[PDB]
């Protein structure tokens, strides 16, 4: 019933999620925003600050600004990973509580069974007044 | 149900919004009265459409006065109802009968249990 | 017992994935290479083509080889389609099967616990 | 029960981790770092061979290491390639184990049940009196 | 003639170079390289590496650039090792073999000398009867 | 080299070059090891002792240097210098030794064959002596 | 049999192999006396063999540097010495022995072109087997 | 037939062989005692001394063997120089010897074969 170690997998999942995404938007970042003109090294770590931190949402989002018929989906960046996140993680936390619920109720039926077990070899055999 | 997900199957169904949408609201935008400069009303026109008050079919009209170029509508108003149907519908019929299996099963072998303390007591009361 | 409408929106994604990348090659390398310069509604042509097809579009995957440490994403971009979504659509409809297995024969068995009603019942009154 | 598309796709995201710091790898400490001499296809092997062999390539890592304030990231990379290794293996051996072994065990003690059932037919047909 | 023992000879005292430079160089490159930084256990399979497999040795032999002067000659040890021994044993080869050619040729020659003493030993007696 | 004649002396100087090598070697790994091991209570002056102890004879004596095995870490390669050792005495003395025989053989058995044809040359001369007719 | 007739020489590489240590020996024997007292390479470190080989007869100057030996009498002469001896062994070793061992060949020639003599005495035998034969009368 | 100098370069040899133990000699045997108190490149002088000369080197070499263990060695280095000059110089000269003695022996034998030849083609083309 050991189902919990479903978890750092999700986490090394958002190893991938940042490394990938992030690289193309800061790609695009440092082409022309000049929040920082160029982010190799704190690319993760500007994704990571947008991500509700150092109250930086309007931060990312005035870049943009300064190119906005064709960058957006940098603010729907952190949208993106935040939903994609949330859904598997949300979904498999659901799915284990309630294997462990089904089983434990069913379980102790079925040991209430196992004393009907006690009762019926207590009736044969325990009884038989002529051995 | 594979490894996917509910609302990330609905995820994709608004990303689906978005590639066409996006086309559509960039391509013929600066030709039509209709939705004149359509920017966020492209979700709610076409999410609007299907099979809304038998009239919006009719909305899909005036721009068949464009079949070289804005016949790629039809095609989406099919993939939207298409996956919504299926996906809501089919997917919530395999769902509950999956539930209706175990619990009906399980009541039953409960009238099992009935079964057993019966006649039990039958032999184990005199 | 049934999961096929799992079939259904595995195919959903299916296409959602294949725009997905096709508009990445619409975009990261759009202007570089002159092989189709414009992908923006053909890059369709392009990828669909790079389906090992007679041996030579993964060939036509070279203009990757232009950029071989960076772009070689298109090429492991087929390999990673291909893997997550034939790998989990195929194996999981064949356990869905071996659920089925499952249900018939230790369903058979729990009849036999209906062979243990006969018995209850020829204990009861057969030795007044 | 036996699955394999976990470990499938396990593989493929961890070879892509492979691959991106075979880049880190090779764009930094080739040119100047001849330890591996003309580091460009051969960056694979080099970190590979930097995986735990002989305790002597973490020693070809050190003089790496001399260029300290760039040259890091790479055991960086040995952690990441720790973190998909700790999750296939360790997940999928020990869960799937304990999975087969409900299945069998309370299959078993079922069968104790029937010994009850054996208790059940010692006194019907076998005293009659 | 059959000197292949010989050839284990040589390759024995090559060798001995092998394993008394590889302690010569445990002695001057111990502490000065960290590529090993331990040339206590394995100072054989040390050189053994270095000795010409993916052209990666001659990089595990710079991190002992690392002492300039103070290693150059190991690189030209390994020149030593490797360029005497197998020329070494390529002259046990040649040299011997034609020595047992010379031997072997030259004596069937000297077989058709044997021809010759049959030749006159016929003429042994022959002038007795018709004379 | 071609010069088909006795080469032995040059494996000779090999082999006290050899009898050098015990010297160094066993000098070498009698000194240190001479204090913390139980056997001669120290190895001083054991070392051509262990010569003629460890020399691949009565096959025990590697099973002495089984106590080097005790002082694995930095004490390991020594008993690779037995077997070293075992392996020069053996192949350069042996090699050496089986040349020389082959040496003699070849050159005094074919001068003595070419002997026997000078006797035919005194027969060449029965011819050119008391038959003369 | 073809193609060499005693080539034994490409165990020359000794020779050169002696030539390297030859050079590193006693280039350490002037860096020991030496490489502290000297201005002039002031490190011999590595400056060894760089030096030690300038000194090898080049521009007619660096037995000008040579002159800093001449700086210490005794302690200080036998290092142009080191590279006449360094010559001694390497070109004796080479040349000479190369020479010589083609004149053993000779020696085995020579003495095959006095077989060929005797070949000379077949001529003669075939002047007794098949000429006077008493094939004639009488 | 004359390889002559290459017992010159066993000489040579011999002479790196002296310098070799010297310097061993200056590791023990140049502070263990005063007996000579520093030898950081003199061992030459003193070995070159000590070779049995002078009857009085020996008088040097028990100040130095006031550490039994840790002194002889230079004593066995008088056998090591011993053993290579013998060996090498003495069978060197004896085999070049050896060589020059097959051949001329033999091959003179031979001449006198020759005349051999004359006599058996005196018989064999005028009778
Ligand atoms: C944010 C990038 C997505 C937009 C890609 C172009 C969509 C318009 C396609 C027009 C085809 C004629
Ligand atoms: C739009 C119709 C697509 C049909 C795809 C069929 C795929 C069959 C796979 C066979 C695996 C058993
Ligand atoms: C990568 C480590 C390679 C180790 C090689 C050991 C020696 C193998 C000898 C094979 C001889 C053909
Ligand atoms: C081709 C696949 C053969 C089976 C692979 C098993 C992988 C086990 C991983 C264990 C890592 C220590
Ligand atoms: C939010 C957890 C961060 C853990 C540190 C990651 C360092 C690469």
């Amino acid at each position: 019933l050991r189902a919990i170690p479903g978890i750092a997998w999700i986490a090394l999942l958002l190893l991938v999620i940042f490394y990938v995404f992030a690289v193309m938007g800061t790609k695009l970042f440092a082409q022309s925003f000049p929040e920082w003109f160029g982010t190799l090294g704190a690319s993760m770590y500007t994704l990571f600050q947008v991500m509700t931190l150092e109250s930086w949402s309007m931060g990312i989002a005035r870049p943009v600004i300064e190119a906005y018929p064709w960058a957006w989906i940098y603010f729907v960046s952190f949208i993106l990973v935040s939903s994609f996140t949330v859904l598997n993680l949300f979904i498999g936390i659901i799915i284990e509580s309630m294997q462990s619920a089904h089983h434990a109720e069913d379980g102790e039926r079925t040991d209430a069974y196992r004393d009907e077990v006690l009762a019926r070899l207590e009736q044969i055999d325990q009884r038989l007044n002529a051995l």
